[PDB]
């Protein structure tokens, strides 16, 4: 095994390894809806700007996992990364109920590892998800909940609302 | 008595104990409003920062009275401070009309203060009052006037003009 | 429920808006002896500074749980706020007693309310516990503890140890 | 009569040359207590320099009085300033306690001048005291007051108390 490798069960660096697709999976899904904004049949840059942001981050949340693996000693392993469940995402409302609930979906993984992480006794690895990705995560839902919200105030209907409120995210 | 105590009437001691329990009232009926906006199914961030700031400021008023009546060898005496009358203040213009009318609510008690304070012929109370709470509130009834007319023009129902008069607020 | 919500236990939810409470309550104990201090018969301006920066902070507290509950899409229930226990605090000695006793009693929620958190899997509400309350409720009582020790050093006694040591505050 | 005067009641031009000679007065008290802490077997630099300051500020409000006197066309008639109540002034807690008797006789006089003009409808004579002269008057006796509390906790008899308390005030 790694001379580095130190209370770091089997089942925990799999499980990383799982996390790491699913963050560059949703990094691609941000990618797709950020690109699908600049259509010029769609022309909405604030959502564009948004979604661009948002597919970085999970790039790289990615790679805090993959330092993450090797500096506890596993092994990164990197699968194939899924094409974007959809490739029209519709108006902003229905892209941010995407995001929404590929968020949630995001956050009942990474709960599942801190299961793991804590069952097997790996505090150094329930801290990391605690303090880099459980936070983040909420933080994240709350600021996409609020803008639906904001969006179903203004209009969310292709409409003056729509328009007014992709300024805000510009 | 105080050594300091001089022309300051048991009933004016009495009546600024009960107003600095109405500032601090005040204060958290405008705490209550601004977390309330703040919620994920309300988002409206302009009115939840005016609200904060109103809060604060009432209880800044409590405490210019605290200070007050230890300057003039009263004794403060701190009461219960009540719940907020409500719990959800409705939209804007619902939270406005509320502010309108707990402020004048406010507005005459400190007229009664002062009409205590004129019938035991304490100048320096009327000044006080004068100069720091009946100059401020006729202010902040007119600026909240002006808001609610405001709000209505621009369309007082979760729409479009509550989402506009929002961003003026922040 | 709402659209941001996931892993939040309703006893947690309600612990929460307890807390807001006890944080409210101490703010007020707090503003209670600042202005107790700054009495023409007390005239500890560092005891009263001392105080009125935990009034502060105790207030600050409280908002921090609002954000909390709101951030995970529970609902903020704000209840009536008590008198302080008392309304003349005796000595710098019996105040600071008091703080000690009240700041440990805050901690003992506080304990619960991560006990509450862990026995319902809420990693995240006991990372928010750790980092911003049990953290700063630790060093509050250090130094509380610290200060008393140090004024009964100096003499605890309405003389001029309490009176060179208030300067420490100031 | 002056082509300035209106509305200008000759009791209150009478009580204002009164009250120019009372603040002339009380000039001269602070100015000999100011000199006596400064003998070399009383030897309170802080004492002196506080008093030397309120002497000054004495002489200041003589001045704004006789100022007013003219703006409003009444004639300034000055009388002889007595002699100071005493010569020596015994230790700091004896001034301090002189000096707050003082101030609360002023006190007095101006509330008395108050009720003069309130009595004759002057609203221009009644903002001045209220905006000049009661304002600072209570302050002073509250600061005064503060003093007397800290220097009978620091010990108010020749010691090391007053020593301690007399550098606080330099
Ligand atoms: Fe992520
Ligand atoms: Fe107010
Ligand atoms: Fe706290
Ligand atoms: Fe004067
Ligand atoms: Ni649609
Ligand atoms: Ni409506
Ligand atoms: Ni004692
Ligand atoms: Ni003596």
């Amino acid at each position: 095994a790694s001379q580095v490798r130190q209370n770091y069960h089997e089942d925990c660096e799999a499980s990383i390894n799982k996390q790491i697709n699913m963050e560059l999976y949703a990094s691609y899904v941000y990618l797709s809806m950020a690109y699908y904004f600049e259509r010029d049949d769609v022309a909405l840059p604030g959502f564009a700007k948004f979604f661009k942001e948002s597919s970085d981050e999970e790039r790289e949340h990615a790679q805090t996992f993959m330092k993450y693996q090797n500096k506890r000693g596993g092994r990164i392993v990197l699968q194939q990364i899924a094409a974007p469940s959809m490739q029209e995402w519709g108006t902003g409302l229905e892209a941010l109920q995407a995001a929404l609930d590929l968020e949630k979906q995001v956050n009942q993984s990474l709960l599942e590892l801190h299961s793991t992480a804590s069952g097997n006794n790996d505090p150094h690895l329930t801290k990391l998800l605690e303090d880099e990705y459980l936070e983040e995560q909420v933080d994240s839902i709350k600021k996409i909940g609020d803008m639906i919200t904001k969006l179903k105030r203004a209009g969310p209907h292709h409409g003056l609302g729509e328009y007014m409120f992709d300024k805000e995210l510009n």
